[PDB]
């Protein structure tokens, strides 16, 4: 009846970008438009995470999946939405849609990623311990406006 | 006289940002505002490099620098504002200053003459021959859509 770990997708510089925060009432369903990161590129990789991790990759990986022939732009131009939908049974369908092409793909990933509430507790547990330690990034960022 | 090389910082993700690009007219000056990447985020690091890869660290670096002791504050709240300001001579003020707290600090660094005639054609040819292979980054960016 509610998510026990936030879930979300890995973006560029490994940030652990939420789509559904941990302790949301289920069924639900959540969408965000993400663009490219390199001029001309021609396929997106979805890494969908679990955990409460800001550094993506310290968390717990449910699925990877491309979306391949994107036509080539300048990077922040093309609309790639990625929709997370939880059902009655909490099973999580993720989709990424182009949409330029309107190409897509999904993947279907079990209730709570398969995790034991030790598991769980273990993850939220080790997360709150190194906050601190994700908190010393060094990184700029250039934000992308997609605004007409 | 003009820029033989694009002038920028490296972003999140090992982006090369560039903020003054090859074959500008000098002197100029540029400024653009950046943020930080993580929540709570207290220190910013300025990397500047000079050539046409979009991925920074394939270009030459001329100077690095920080500000420390940023407020915290979620990610992408912090606004940093980086200026470029270049003389005809090639010789650059880089400077960044927090527009929160006008906490700021800068360097000088020769942008000129460090490199032959043939060391610039060359730099950007092998950028060129290069392009491709950072298109093929798979990396989705965060985005917004806000009409300013």
């Amino acid at each position: 009846d509610v998510t026990p770990l936030s879930l979300g997708i890995e973006t560029l510089g490994g940030i652990m970008t939420k789509l559904i925060t941990r302790n949301t009432t289920i069924p639900t369903k959540k969408s965000q438009v993400f663009s490219t990161a390199a001029d001309g590129q021609t396929q997106v990789q979805i890494k969908v995470f679990q955990g409460e991790r800001e550094m993506a990759t310290s968390n717990k990986l449910l699925g990877q999946f491309s979306l391949v022939g994107i036509p080539p732009a300048p990077r922040g131009v093309p609309q790639v939405e990625v929709t997370f939908d939880i059902d009655a049974n909490g099973i999580v369908n993720v989709s990424a849609r182009d949409r330029g092409t309107g190409k897509e793909q999904q993947i279907v990933i079990q209730s709570s990623g398969g995790l034991s509430k030790d598991q769980i507790e273990n993850m939220i547990k080790e997360a709150e311990k190194n906050a601190a330690e994700d908190a010393k990034r060094k990184e700029l960022v250039e934000v992308i406006n997609q605004a007409e």
